[PDB]
């Protein structure tokens, strides 16, 4: 009802963990959009969106979004259609279906996104969890970045397994590293994002030879915290940071 | 004495750095290295007139030694090493020296120039000259003496470094982990501004695993391997700008 957390909705268990404000980061939103064939009747579920909270699974190859905007019925009627492969509304909850992607409105301040393969999590499990929701674990800055509504901008990301990310950020080729979640933070500087990202080593060391040479391929300053890899004032183009983010169902 | 001179024998054996410079396509990087020390134009009219230059540093009498070919009428010699510069002259045979505080220069055929730059410790004018008679024979890897015989053909700088630990830092700009290493060589050709270089650094026991390698090739943009003790790094690019100033800070 009115105590929702969104975080309990998308679920537990997943891969990667995505916090996306929508203000002030409205041009990267438009970028990544730009491939899509919905992408003049996203931009308007969009342009009534003010926080995207999504989680990645890749056993079951899905992404699920909650949304906190508006969403009345008078908005939400106009965009769906058959024409564009929709199916179909019913007690107050709007609901739509196509061949890879899911949508229903549950409440006016609320929207549930389900896309990718077949074996995606049915629509009115995740809805349940608006009644039981799940009670996944996430780092402190990621939980305050969550609770932090237009006093902040930062998009935030956590990724469990940060070595098999890790080469998509610094232009590898994927490697297998032996290194543990990452959280990163990106915030808009003009056509840019300044980020911040910190790394779980395990008890493998990490010496200032390598330190120097990855704080030279970012271009950004570098240094170990415990068993942390803690990488700052790096800088990634609004342009790059897109397809990077697409790259986690691709 | 005339008849032929080998121009490495002449700069002298010993020295730390080997350097070959064609001035046609390297014209930008010398006058900023000449600039990086020396402020006279009579040494940038010499270059104008030259087609090569040979060089020698020597780090314990902090100096270069140089060697050019070119064209020296006396119609232009004449009209520079003017007094008001700084130059003092003397002649003798019938070859004249010009000195100032740090340069020391001669020109004993129309075709030949010699220039001595560096600190009080500076070789003799006059023993360099004994070289043209009795030549020194320095050991220089097959390449750089390929390049030093293929002007018009080739533009390639070459350089020949006994110490390549503390230029390769430099040359990349790393901290200088200084676990001395070999001798390093040294390739390096004009694109714009900057230049585009190939290189092979002596390892010794010095080891270099992989996980290092594939990052330094990221670095620095290029092709890089270990052919038995040897590291190889091929298509580095480096500023003309940066470059300079790393051949003339050897000095000072």
């Amino acid at each position: 009802k009115a105590s929702v957390d969104p975080l309990g909705v998308v679920g537990s268990g997943a891969d990667v963990y995505l916090y996306f404000p929508v203000a002030g980061n409205e041009n990267l939103i438009s970028r990544i959009i730009e491939n899509h064939e919905s992408k003049a009747d996203i931009k308007k579920i969009v342009d009534r969106t003010t926080a995207v909270y999504g989680a990645f699974f890749a056993r079951s190859k899905e992404f699920r979004l909650f949304g906190s905007g508006s969403y009345p019925y008078a908005f939400t009627n106009l965009i769906f259609s058959r024409s564009d492969g929709w199916a179909s509304t019913e007690h107050g909850i709007t609901y739509y279906e196509s061949e890879h992607t899911d949508v229903s409105i549950p409440a006016p301040h609320f929207s549930c996104v389900i896309f990718g393969s077949s074996k995606r999590e049915r629509m009115s499990k995740m809805l349940s969890r608006l009644v039981n929701p799940d009670r996944p674990q996430l780092p402190p800055r990621f939980e305050k970045e969550c609770t932090s509504e237009g006093t902040s901008q930062t998009v935030a990301l956590y990724i469990k397994n940060g070595g098999h990310f890790i080469t998509k950020l610094l232009n590898f080729p994927q490697l297998n590293l032996p290194l543990g979640a990452m959280e990163l933070y990106l915030t808009a500087r003009r056509n840019e994002y300044l980020y911040t990202l910190s790394l779980q080593l395990g008890n493998a060391k990490i010496n200032f030879p390598i330190q120097f040479l990855i704080s030279r391929v970012l271009n950004a300053h570098i240094h170990v915290e415990g068993d942390r890899l803690i990488i700052e004032d790096g800088t990634i183009s609004a342009e790059r940071l897109a397809s990077v983010i697409s790259s986690l169902y691709s």
